[PDB]
């Protein structure tokens, strides 16, 4: 694992879908904005995508305050592709307004400390990297239990607070 | 790798599709037949999966010669059940009367010597394993180019023809 | 770090105030319960200590989920008692209801992975352990931002409740 | 073995018959051309050479797509052109119209990963490599059972179909 | 250890507290002036903190001899200035004229080898560095016996005096 | 190379041609009888073979005084098959009573220091071995260069006798 | 250097002169005693050896407290009893009570730490050792600089007294 | 071993007694000419050195095929020079026409391979080497049995036959 | 390990010596141009007689008019070499002197010229021919109780000198 | 690198010697409950008088009279012992001798005694004495150009002698 509170959050770069078309995407693309950047387990689970929803409904109150989303899982950039076109009815994700960066290599994952090597895939690992690149906050969960949007907000608009005023 | 022709195939383990459910399955549950056991490159490409369809249409052919098929991605058994219950028509598979087995780990393709790690799936690789388990044929691709069932179907029935009367 | 997600939370063992007397804790002393184990960065700082008292004047919320909660810094035993013995109103700490661990040795903070060599102090941690001695979570901040007591029941609750029911909807 | 898909085939070099003459006979030779460079496990044994003898007399359907094929055994080069020498109906080669490259060193057979350490000599590997020096098939085959000149021709139209025009179908 | 008699003494620096505020320290602030550096294992215990009064109290003495005094325990700065605000009588040092160190890290008791790696603080420790940076004397005590000023003097006036003189006694 | 004089030769075994059928041999099949253990580089060569012929025509003057010949070469077994089934007049070495060893793998050749790892066959080497399975004597030749029948008598002979009556002159 | 406060101090043995006599002395000798252990740089220099003096001549006030001392520099047992038998207004010693370890082999000296590979003496160091064998202080002087008798009766008093009663105030 | 068949052969050097008088000697001193030479184990021995008399007093038949004979062994030079002062009739080898090389230090023997770490001195090893310092043939005996000068000759003639006709049949 | 050499020259040395009752820096190379007969003896104010130092000292001139000089080592100290010679004889001292008393105090000169007993702390008893080149010619060591002889030494420093000129 | 040690069991040795015009095999621990004078010369049959060799010869019963024996050794072959001892002296010879000829062929005895000169072939002149219970006494190494003496030698061996039984 490379992630270290305080140090440059590791560099990254995959393929990504955003609004439904492949897009290379980089950690540094995000350079001057915070970023909260999460995993998630895997596509097309029985399990409802509550989370990944509940960032892509509230993504105006990141946005209002600069910053973006970005979701990640070790699935292919195809399979997320087919996941946002399966109407959330028939088990799919649907339309969503958050990217969904493959990390098919693992080696994202690897970098992160969030990848399960005896399953193939991350536990729910969320990442909070400011504007200038540095790792802010960690958060690591064993699978069955989600995030929240209120306490990622809180932690950003606490970053930026304390960035600008201190304490 | 670890694939030698004349010697044990590489042992695997994991969660295929097999008729629409979750089956742990192994290598060696294929003892006292041959197996055919071959790797593709991802579900939900862009690109029609005429040599699993192919392989799929023909299961009978290679069913009357004691012969088993089984095809693997990297992705996971959750993709592939879902590319199952996508219709042909929309990109999808399809129902197939193939095993597919998941390979998320990798650990399977690195084993196979299939794996290419700047892209985080296999090359399309095939692999004649006999009755004793050992392996007899290895067939590597670039991946713009599929495999035939005929030319499958022979080296099949040549290694059982072998076998038995030499030569 | 030998804290990993999944597996035994590593061992600790040390002197805590409790109640204003020293005690030697361990780790195992809370198997058969949660346990909020939390790392803050030192004691007698011109910071409020706002997010430790938080969790001792919420204590009851934790302990009625079969719950305890643990505070550690790199403070000696005596340090934290002299910062529990200074009135609130002065910037001390005040009586306090949860055991304040000393890790003076820097063990324990470089087992959960919290240690920061360059300030010989830690981040602020925290880490969820169920009531069999398994880590299920770990959170760790910067120095200048604080744990909510709010967020941290909503995990210790989630993680009691997919315990016993498993999965969290269809 | 050196052998990758998408990675320049390894380089060889080494006395071939060609035309029952000695000739030095390299790799780079085929630049500009397909080559299936396939090896064979021994000159003079009791079963029929029928694969070999298959490439050589179907030789105008590769060279009508711009493809060469060179057979290649660990046997010295005066053991291929006796071969050659002995007519077939003694069970000889008979003339041949494909270079039969000798690798008495078995070093071209270990870069290709088709030579047997405990037999002395190689499986049955046939090497598909593109007119750019890229190797982008391997077929690799226990010792009872030969290779097809009809699968090994739709694989080269194949791999240059999808060099000029590229995905299969929609 | 780094402190070896008759070498430079092993650099350090760190926060102190001096007058009451944080102030960054360094060995080399000292450079032309003795140095009495000493170590003392903790901030706020319950044993009585005779010997860092004394060498408070008395530090004109050193003053006047071209000598400074300069005091650290493995404690946070803000410890330090705690247990100076902390009246004599609960338990406190009072004011204090000679600089508190703070060792938090532990670097600076390792390399001067009085760091003890089961407890997390040093032991009693003081040193003579001279005017010149080089280190001309070691005390190490264990934890329950304290240093004297006056002998501290002895060695002090002592090496001073030798530095000039050279000779001891015919 | 692992031959040394006056140690066990070391050990081999291979496929040889003997009376034109596939036989295991063993070095140690020989153990009672001197052995004439012989390479020679290849098959098939446009020179002419006068020197196995010649130890061939010559057999009964080795027989009659116990010991065997045996030659080797790097050539499979069915080369040295299909040689032997080549009449000296079209280049063969026809009918042989000699058995012709095949040392494919380059193993034997290695362990007698004979193999040349740039041609990948031998040069001319020749070992004498007694009876009890110790090695002594070596002859090694460059490429152009044939063994005389003659001198090898001599010299088998001369380890025999040596070997019973121990002097050579006054 | 062997030597760490609060382990047992390192076992040393060797031969010293004892009231003008070769004797076999070890650490372990003085279990059941406080030891103060020094070390100084040689014999016959031209400087007073006022320090070695003004603890044999204060001896008592050791053991009258359980406490042993014993010097020892690199020196040969035989210049020891030499610089012994040479009496004080000379150049010696003169006779003295505290018994004189040799350390020849250096050994001894590498162990407590007090060994100057350059010059091939010691500095000026000093150990005290409670009667369990645990080291409990070292002193290390520069050569310039010696030791006092007070400072080191001050320390061996308050060890044992916090030995006993454990806690100053 | 540094000798190996088509390489330079190792290159030595050393004392010979040559003509009764003791010469420098190295291998390069024969670049122009084949080189016949050999080991043999020891002067002074209780068995007919009839192998060395024999390549000496047949000398002529190598000379007039441009070949030289140096015959070494571990011997010192004045050994060498004893043994051959010293008449046939008695032991010794008497006067010869070959160089005799001394080995004392052992290092040309292990440098061809011919040295018995258990005995000291070598085998039965002889070496052909060309006009170009090129290794041709290697010979090695166990030590009860002697070398052929006819066999010599006949592996010399076949090298220099093939140097420049390269062509048996 | 020594690194006294026959044939090589004889290894450096310096240290302090007592010369005619007082301390001078002593190094090997002051006696170059002139033969050392360099000697070890294993201690100071023993209470056996000194009778080879003594015997050395005493006969002086016959090397010096052979263009030799001698120097005695043992691992004392410089003080205590000066307070043995000091010390009258008749009580044990060795008494005025003309040879340099040198003292190894580090026993690294000791070590060098393979004499020291690393069991004692002391040399044994051993003696170096060095001639006017630096260049070691002769090396005695022998056993505690046994000493060297006058006449051996100069015997064999002729015999040095004249086949340095004659052969 | 030499074995040999002062005070230690001398290293080792077995060899073949002449020993009155015969070959005897011969070993150190023969010598076990005599005094042993060992000492090595660099070469048979070379221009310069044995005059050592022959000394020690000639002297023979002074050494036997005080239950010391004398071995000379170089590294020439028993066989060249021979022929030199039967070389008449005015020829060059040795002469009949009455000391044992040892021949460290190998030179593995004169490496273990630290006598071997590597770059000649040949030791230097080495002697060495070894007491009755195999202890190593005395060394004594000597440049090329300069011989031993019987006297001093027998001083030796009689000092050895008298200090083992009076100190």
């Amino acid at each position: 694992s490379k992630a270290k509170i305080s140090k440059p959050a590791p560099y990254w770069e995959g393929t990504a879908v955003i609004d439904g078309e492949f897009k290379e995407l980089k950690l540094t693309d995000y350079r001057g904005k915070y970023l909260v950047f999460f995993f998630y387990p895997l596509d097309f689970t029985f399990v409802c995508p509550t989370e990944i929803i509940a960032f892509g409904d509230r993504l105006e109150e990141f946005r209002s305050i600069n910053t973006e989303v970005v979701a990640c899982s070790v699935d292919s950039q195809f399979t997320h592709l087919a996941w946002i076109n399966t109407p959330r009815r028939q088990g799919g994700l649907g339309p969503i307004r958050i990217p969904l960066l493959s990390d098919l290599t693992h080696q994202i994952s690897k970098d992160y400390g969030v990848y399960l090597e005896d399953s193939g895939h991350t536990l729910r690992g969320l990442f909070i990297i400011d504007d200038k690149g540095i790792l802010r906050q960690i958060t690591l969960n064993d699978l069955p239990v989600g995030r929240s949007v209120d306490e990622t907000l809180r932690l950003v608009q606490a970053f930026q607070y304390t960035d600008k005023h201190g304490e």
